[PDB]
C-alpha cells in the first residue's frame, strides 16, 4: 500500500466573485489579526516570564535627642542588627528598670484590687498579668491592694504611650535600599543603585524616582499616613519594590518601581493590640542580684516587599500562542457560511423580504447554496421515491407500508433534481407474495386520468427496442446473447429508463418505484418466458 | 487585481440526511463541549493569576514558671523582637554562667583525656571543642586530666537538654497571627482578622476555623506531633496560611486556609544535631573582667508560610483558552469520516460482515464515500490507459514501455466510470519512430476474437462523417475549412469520440491509447494527403 | 426540525494519486509532530507546575582566635540567634568601649575642626556625626580643637577596618544547611539532607555535590571571590539552593543544585558604604552610670535563596496544549493548496517555465486546479454575458449600458465552458421602451459577416419544433395546451436552446443575452399574437 499512502487530497471549493463577501471575509481577517497581534505584544505572551530572586540590604541613618536629662539615640539605639527585607525603627517607649525576679503586688488594674485572700488564687495566670498569683493579697500602697505574683518587680505598669512620641524626630531619618535582583532562569542579574547614583539624592516620586534613599516622613507621606501619629503606637510600613523587566535586547529595561503601603490595620480592635511594639529586656547585674530593665519600644517596622518578573522571548512560547489562536482565523469563513445557509431558506422572501427590503438583494445566497452544498438521502431499506405523472413533486415514502398500497401511503414532498388504488385504468394487481404486494400497488397518477404509458414519449425513451438495444451495444459493443437473456437485458434497461426520465438524478431513480401499469407494459414488451418477476430490490 | 483579492472561496460540502451520522455528531459536539466548559470552570482557566504578597505580624502571650529557686519567664524572657514570619518559643536551656576569657582545661569528654602533653597539640581545633588547644595536659579534676585550651572558661559541659523540658508550660501559649496580603496586579489587599473576630476566640479545625490565635499545644496537636516531647530538643513547625482568592465581583471570596506542618526532621542523624537549639551569651562586666553567661537554648520555630494566589477575570485568558480548545470540534467530523473512507472499503464485505452481521447496514458509506470523494491520477507523461473489448476494466499502463508493446505490458486495474500482438485480425504495425513504436502497437482485444471495429456502433459513434460534421458545426456554426483541414479536424474528432466512448470520463480519455485497428480505420476514413501522423501526444 | 437538526455535512474532497503530494505531506507532518512532540517534552507542558515553599535551618561551625590578649570567638561571638535563609558571620570589628551619654568635643575629621563658636551651630545634626551640637568649640586635644556635642562620649573614632582582617579564620569555619521544601499542590515533601549523608562530608562541585556542609572560603571561591579580601569591609554572599524536582512516579526527582553568588556590589561608590557592617551596643552599668560598648562589626551576610518548581502530570495541561498545537496540521494543506493555486497560473508558462525548465513538470498543478476550485460570479442584476459567432470568448458585460448599445459596450473576456450596429444584416432594432432599448441592441457577430441564424444547426438546434415539443413533453409527458400557451412555451425554450449552445454552463446561459436577429428568428418561428414580449428578466 505504497501508492495508498502516498496520496493527497485537497477540499473542492466553490470560489466566488463577489465583492461583498471579498470585502467582509478580509475585514474579518484584519479584526482577528489585529486583535491576535495587539494581545501578544500587549501580554508579552511571546515571553518566558521568571519571578525575581531577590536580596535587600538597608541602611538607616539618623541621630535622635530624647527629653526626659537628655539621652543619645543612634542607629545602634532605636534600630536592630538586621539590615534584610525588614528593619525596624523606635519612635516611642516605656521605660520599667531595676527589675528582680522575687515576689511583688500586681499593679493596680481595672480588676487587679483585692479585700481579701479568697478573691486570689493561687498558682493564677491573668490574661493581663506578668506574673504568677500565690493566693496572698499583699499591700501595693496605702490606698489599694493587690494580690501577690511571682514575677520581675516591681510588674511594669498600665502606662500608656507617651504622645508626642520620643523618637518622632526619625520623621527626618533617611534609610539607604541596596536591592540586588536576580533572574536565575533568563542568567540575569542587576541592582537597584545605578552608577549615577550620588549619595546626596533623595528620592521623589517625580524628581527623583530612582534614588533608593527615602526620608521616612516621606515614605509616610507616599502612604497617605502621619507619621507623628503613626509613631505613638507605632506600626507596620511596606517599602514595595517592583521590577517589571524586559530582557529582550531590542527592548531591554530592567528598572524598579517605589510605592509605600500601610500594612498595619489602624482599625485595630483594641484586644489585637493596634499599632506596633516589643517589649525587651536589657540584663545585668547588680549586688549580686540578676537584674533587668525591661523596655516597651513602639516604633515603625518596614517591610521591604520585592515582587516582579523578568521576561525574555521565548520561540516555544510564541509557537504556543499562535497555534492557539490559528482557529480564530475560520471566524469569516464561518461568518459567510452562516450568512449563505440562512439567506438560501425560502422564509426569506416569505417573512423576511416584504418587511425589510434593504436585504433584498441577498437573494444571492440562494444561488451560493446551489453550488456549495448537495443534499444526499441515507439509503435505509425502506427508502422509496414515488413520482405522480399529475404532480410537480416527487414523494420520498421512507416508511414502512405494513400492508397499506403505496399509492396511498403519503410521504415528504421532494423537487425533482381495474384496482381500487388505480387511477388510470391501466394498472394490474401486483403477482409478488401478499406480504410484499403493497409495494407493487402504485398507479402513475394521483387523480384519475390519462396514463403516462399512452404518452408519445413513453413508448420512444421507454418501450423502444432498437434505442435499449443501441444502449446495450453501447455498453457491450460485441454483445451476443440469446433471447432470454436480451429480454431480461432489456427489461432491466427500460425501468432505468422510465426511472432516469420520471426521477432525474440516479440518486433517487436507484430507489424510484415504477408505476404498475408502466412496470407490466414493460414486462408486456419484454416477457419473461420462465419463472416470475423478481420485482424492485434494495440496491444496497 | 482589486477584483482577484476580493472573492470568497467557500467548500463544496455533501449533507447526509443520516439520523445516525447526525445524533454521532452532536453527542461528540457535547461531549467536547462540556469537557471544554468544566475544563475552564474548574481550573478558572479565564482568570489570569498572581502570586500574594504577604506581610505577617505575630504575639506571642504566656507567663512561664521554671522550678531549678523560681524564674519568671514572659515573653521578653522566652522570645526575640522578631515578629515576622518566624518566631523563637524557648522550651527548654541549659546554662553555663560566668565564663571567663581565660585559659582552662577541656571538659571530659569521650576522648578529651589525657595523659601526656605529647597528647595536646598546640593549636588545634577539636570540632567538639569550644577553645584551641595549648599543648598542655593540665588537670581538670582529680580523676583525670585534660588539654588545656584557650576558651571562655570554665568550658560548658557536654550536658543534655533537661527532660522533661523546663518550659513545657509553653504548650498553653498562644500566638496571635495578623496576616496582611495583597495582590499587586490586580490592586487588591486584605487581612486575615476580620471585624468579627473578638479577642477570646481560639483557633479549631471546625469550631473556629478563622481565628487567628492558636494554642502551641493544638498546632503541635494539629501536625500529629507531641509538644511535650519536641519541646526537650526543640523543632520547626509550619504555619502555613494559604489563600485561594476570587477577586471576580459575582464570586468573590478571600479568606485563608489555616494548616500546620513540622518542618523539623525528627528522623535526622545524630552528627547534624536533631532538634533546634541555639547558643547565645548574656555578656557583662564584674570586677573589671569581660564576663559572660551561655545559654544554650532549646525550643520551637514557628515558621509562617503564606502563599496562595489572586485570579480575576481577564479577556486575553479567555480568548487563548476558547482558542486552544476551537480545533477540538474537529473531533466529529474526524471520526465520522474515519468511519465513511473506512466503511467503504471492500474488505467490509469480504472479511468483516460475513463474521459480524450487525454491522451489516454499514454499506451505506459505500454510497457516502462516492458522493464525498472524486480520485485523479496525476498526469505524468508515461500516464496511459488501455481498454480491451473483451475485458470489463482499465488497465492504467503508467510505467514505460522500454520496446515492450503496448499490448502486453500489464498495468493496473481501473473501473469505467497480421501482427503478432494483434488479436483481431485487422491491426496494422506502427509507422510511428522504431522507439516509439511500441506505443500503438495495441489491439482492440486481449485474447482472440472478433474486431471492435466490426461493431454496429463503431460506425455510429466514431466513423459516421455526418456525425463528427456536426459536432465540428457545434463547436463552430459557421465554420468553412479546406478537405485537409477538414479532414484533420474529423480525424482527431473521431479520436475522442472513441476514448469517450470507450472509458467515458474525460480524465481518462485524454491518456486513452487507441488501438491499431481503430486508429488505422479512423485514418482510413480521414486520411492525410500529405506527411505522416503526429500519434498520441501528452496532453500536458 | 427533527430531521434538519439530525444532519452531517462532510466536505467533498479530491483525492490525487500523486507520490510527489503524498511524500510533500507527510513529511511536514512528521516536521510539525516532531517538534510538537520536542516543545511537549523538553518543556513539560504536560505538567502543572508549582513554585517551592522553602524552609531554612543553618548551624555554623568554628572558633576563632583574635591577637589583640587573646579573645576567643565561638558561635556565640560571631553570629546571632537567627538561623533562618540569613546569616551573619563576623569577620572583622572595630570596638569603642565605655561610652557614656554626656558631652564631649566631636572626633577630629576632615571638616571637624573649628576655631570659634561662630563655625559651630547649637542644635546642627551632622550627617557624618554620632551626636547633636551645642554650639561650642571645646578642646578635643592640645593641637585642634572640635565642636562640642551631644552623644555617647567619647564618640567612635573613623577608623578604618583593621587589615588583615581580626577573624579572617571564619574562611575555615563550615555552615551545615537543612532545607525542608514542599509543594502545597501537589502535597510533595522532601528535604535536602539525604538518609545516606555523613557528618564528615563537605560539599564539592563535582565531588560531593549533594552534601550541605560547606566550607565559607569554599563558598566564596566557587563564586569567584576571595575570602581574605571580602572579610576586611564585609559583603554578602548568596547561596542558591535550586529545586528543579518531577514528581511524576515514572521520571521521579526532587534533588538541590547549590550555586554561588556575590551579592554584594564590590564597584559600590563611597557614599553608599561599601561591604557589609553594622554598629551594636552591648549595655551596662557602672559604678551607677549607664554605660554602652560600641562595636562596628564587619562580615559576611550570607543569603540562603531557595527557588524553584515542582511539576505532576495534569490531564487538563496536556489537552490545552495538545488543543493548541492542533491547527498546526494544516500546514501540509496549506503549503500544497498554495503550490496548487500558483502554479496553475499563465505566467508559469509566460515567465517562468522558459528561464527555469526544472519547474517544467509542475503544470499538473493545471489539471489539480480544475478538478478542485470552480469559479461563479455574482448574480447580481446588471450581470450580462455576450458571445459573438466570431469570436472564441464569451464576454461578461457587468456595468450599466447607460444608453450605449451592448454591441459595442466591451466586457471581461471569459472562457467558454439595418440597424447601426448590426454586422449580420439580420437584426432589427428593439421594440423595447428607449430606457431598456440598449439591451436588445445586440448583434451575434462583432465584425461584418454571415448571420448565426443562417447557419444549419440554428434551424435544427433552436427553431425545430419537433425537438422543442419534444422537450416540453419530456418536462411533462401528459401536456395539452392552446396555441397561444405551446406558442410561449416553445419560445422561451428555443431562447435556452441557443443560450446553452452558445454558453454552455447554465450558469452563464441565465445571464445571456440573445442577439437581435436570434430573438427576433425565434419569435418569428413562435409569434406572441397579443401583446409584447418581455424581454430578458433578472433570474435572481
Ligand atoms: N428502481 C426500480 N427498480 C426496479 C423496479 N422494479 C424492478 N426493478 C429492478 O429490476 C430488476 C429485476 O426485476 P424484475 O425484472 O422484475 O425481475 P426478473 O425478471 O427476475 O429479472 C431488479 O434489479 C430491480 O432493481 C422499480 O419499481 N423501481
Ligand atoms: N487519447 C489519444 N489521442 C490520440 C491517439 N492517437 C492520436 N491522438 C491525438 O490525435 C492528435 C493528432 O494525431 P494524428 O492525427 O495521428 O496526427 P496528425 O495527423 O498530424 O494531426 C493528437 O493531438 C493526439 O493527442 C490515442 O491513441 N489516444
Ligand atoms: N437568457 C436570456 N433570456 C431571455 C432573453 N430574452 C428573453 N429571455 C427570456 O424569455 C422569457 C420571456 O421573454 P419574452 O418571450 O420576450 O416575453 P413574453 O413573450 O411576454 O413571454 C423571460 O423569462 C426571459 O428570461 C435573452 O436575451 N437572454
Ligand atoms: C445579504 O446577506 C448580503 C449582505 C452582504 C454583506 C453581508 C455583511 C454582513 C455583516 C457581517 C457579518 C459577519 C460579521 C459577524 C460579526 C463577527
Ligand atoms: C456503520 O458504520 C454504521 C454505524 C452508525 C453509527 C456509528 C457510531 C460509531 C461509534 C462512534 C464513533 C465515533 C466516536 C469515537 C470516539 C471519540
Ligand atoms: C511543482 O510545483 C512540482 C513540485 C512537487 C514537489 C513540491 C515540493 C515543494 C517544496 C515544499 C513546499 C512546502 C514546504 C514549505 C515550507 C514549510
Ligand atoms: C525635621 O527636620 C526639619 C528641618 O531640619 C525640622 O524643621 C522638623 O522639626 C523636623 N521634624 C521632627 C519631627 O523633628
Ligand atoms: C499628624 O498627627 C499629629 C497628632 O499626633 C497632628 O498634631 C498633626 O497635625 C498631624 N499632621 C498632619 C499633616 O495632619
Ligand atoms: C496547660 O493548662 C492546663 C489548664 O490550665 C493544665 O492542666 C496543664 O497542665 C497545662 N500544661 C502545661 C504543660 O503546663
Ligand atoms: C508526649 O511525650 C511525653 C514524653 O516527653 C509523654 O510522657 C506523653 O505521654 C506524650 N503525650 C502523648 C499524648 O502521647
Ligand atoms: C585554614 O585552615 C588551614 C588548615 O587548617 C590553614 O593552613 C589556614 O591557614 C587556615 N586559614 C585561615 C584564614 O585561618
Ligand atoms: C586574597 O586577598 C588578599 C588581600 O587581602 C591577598 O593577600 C591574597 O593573595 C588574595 N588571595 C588570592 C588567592 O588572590
Ligand atoms: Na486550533
Ligand atoms: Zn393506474
Ligand atoms: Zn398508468
Ligand atoms: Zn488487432
Ligand atoms: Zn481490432
Ligand atoms: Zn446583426
Ligand atoms: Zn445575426
Amino acid at each position: 500500500s505504497w501508492n495508498d499512502v502516498l496520496q493527497y487530497e485537497t477540499n473542492k471549493v466553490t470560489r466566488i466573485q463577489s465583492t461583498n463577501y471579498g470585502t467582509v471575509k478580509w475585514v474579518l481577517h484584519m479584526i482577528v489579526f489585529s486583535y491576535i497581534s495587539f494581545a501578544l505584544v500587549s501580554d508579552k505572551l511571546y515571553q518566558r516570564k521568571e519571578p525575581v530572586i531577590s536580596s535587600v540590604h538597608t541602611k538607616v541613618k539618623g541621630i535622635a535627642e530624647v527629653t526626659e536629662g537628655h539621652s543619645i539615640f543612634d542607629t545602634a539605639d532605636y534600630t536592630f542588627p538586621l539590615q534584610g527585607n525588614s528593619f525596624f525603627v523606635m519612635t516611642n517607649y516605656v521605660k520599667s528598670e531595676g527589675q528582680v525576679q522575687t515576689l511583688c503586688p500586681e499593679y493596680p488594674r481595672r480588676g487587679a484590687q483585692c479585700s481579701s485572700d479568697r478573691r486570689c488564687k493561687k498558682g493564677w495566670m491573668d490574661p493581663q498579668s506578668k506574673g504568677i498569683q500565690t493566693g496572698r493579697c499583699v499591700p501595693y500602697d496605702k490606698t489599694r491592694k493587690t494580690c501577690e505574683v511571682s514575677a520581675w518587680c516591681p510588674t511594669e505598669e498600665e502606662k500608656e504611650a507617651p504622645r508626642p512620641a520620643l523618637l518622632r524626630s526619625a520623621e527626618n531619618f533617611t534609610v539607604l535600599i541596596k536591592n540586588n535582583i536576580h533572574f536565575p532562569g533568563h542568567n540575569y542579574t542587576t541592582r537597584n543603585i545605578l552608577p549615577t547614583m550620588n549619595g546626596s539624592c533623595t528620592f521623589h516620586k517625580t524628581w527623583d524616582p530612582q534614588c533608593s534613599i527615602f526620608r521616612l516622613g516621606d515614605i509616610f507621606q507616599e502612604a497617605g499616613e502621619n507619621f507623628t501619629e503613626v509613631a505613638v503606637q507605632g506600626g507596620i510600613m511596606g517599602i514595595e519594590i517592583y521590577w517589571d523587566c524586559n530582557l529582550d535586547s531590542w527592548s531591554h529595561h530592567c528598572r524598579p518601581r517605589y510605592s509605600f503601603r500601610r500594612l498595619d490595620d489602624k482599625n485595630t480592635d483594641e484586644s489585637f493590640v493596634p499599632g506596633y511594639n516589643f517589649r525587651y529586656a536589657k540584663y545585668y547585674k547588680e549586688n549580686n542580684v540578676e537584674k533587668r530593665t525591661l523596655i516597651k519600644a513602639f516604633g515603625i517596622r518596614f517591610d521591604i516587599l520585592v515582587f516582579g518578573t523578568g521576561g525574555k522571548f521565548d520561540i516555544i512560547q510564541l509557537v504556543v500562542y499562535i497555534g492557539s489562536t490559528l482557529s480564530y482565523f475560520g471566524l469569516a469563513t464561518v461568518c459567510i457560511d452562516l450568512l449563505i445557509n440562512t439567506y438560501s431558506s425560502a422564509f426569506c422572501r416569505s417573512g423576511v423580504y416584504p418587511y425589510c427590503k434593504c436585504c433584498e438583494p441577498c437573494t444571492v445566497n440562494e444561488y451560493y447554496y446551489r453550488k456549495k452544498c448537495e443534499s444526499i438521502m441515507e439509503p435505509k431499506p425502506t427508502l422509496k421515491y414515488v413520482s405522480f405523472v399529475d404532480e410537480p413533486h416527487i414523494r420520498m415514502v421512507d416508511q414502512q407500508l405494513l400492508g397499506k398500497s403505496l399509492q396511498v401511503v403519503k410521504g415528504q414532498e421532494v423537487p425533482r433534481p381495474s384496482p381500487s388504488w388505480c387511477q388510470c385504468g391501466n394498472c394490474l394487481p401486483s403477482r409478488l407474495p401478499e406480504q410484499r404486494r403493497a409495494l407493487e400497488e402504485l398507479c402513475c397518477r394521483r387523480k384519475p386520468g390519462r396514463c403516462i404509458t399512452t404518452s408519445k414519449l413513453f413508448h420512444k425513451l421507454v418501450l423502444s427496442r432498437d434505442t435499449l438495444q443501441l444502449l446495450l451495444l453501447y455498453q457491450d459493443p460485441l454483445l451476443v446473447l440469446g433471447e432470454e437473456a436480451t429480454n431480461s437485458r432489456l427489461r432491466h434497461r427500460a425501468y432505468r429508463c422510465y426511472a432516469t426520465w420520471r426521477f432525474g438524478s440516479q440518486d433517487m431513480a436507484d430507489f424510484a418505484i415504477l408505476p404498475s401499469c408502466c412496470r407490466w407494459r414493460i414486462r408486456k414488451e419484454f416477457p419473461k418466458t420462465e419463472g416470475q418477476y423478481s420485482g424492485f430490490k434494495y440496491p444496497y
